[PDB]
């Protein structure tokens, strides 16, 4: 249920007020976004989907709620989005990267940092207070 427990002192991690349909936008490009919801699917995209293009509603990772604890980072990875236009085989995926961050930022939604084009990979970060112990 979007929680998770750093192994080594028990503190529980709940990301689940970020949680539900609704969700969020990250700026894409120029003037375009990706829809996204965390833990979930969104309401902007296809039946399942988790994160999507704003401009065609394509898929760039299948929701789920596996959230993991990697070196005081949260992360989940939607897997299985659409077909890689720069790599034939392969499916977008959507890492999305959680960050303590003391006091939460102006704007406080997710970004888009980087589109590995080699591996359709997608990678967000999202500072915010909630990823801090």
């Amino acid at each position: 249920d979007c929680q998770v427990t750093n192994p080594s002192t028990g503190h529980l991690f709940d990301l689940s007020s970020l949680s539900g349909r609704a969700g969020f936008t990250a700026a894409y490009s120029e003037k375009g976004l990706v829809y996204m919801s965390i833990c979930g699917e969104n309401e902007n995209c296809p039946p399942g989907v988790g994160a999507c293009f704003g401009q065609t509603r394509i898929s760039v990772g299948k929701a789920n709620k596996r959230l993991r604890y990697v070196d005081q980072v949260l992360q989940l990875v939607y897997k299985d989005g659409s077909p890689c236009p720069s790599k034939s085989g392969l499916s977008y995926k959507s890492v999305i990267s959680f960050v303590c961050r003391p006091e939460a930022g102006p704007t406080n939604r997710p970004m888009l940092i980087s589109l590995d084009k080699q591996t359709c990979t997608l990678f967000f970060s999202w500072h915010t207070p909630l990823a801090c112990e």
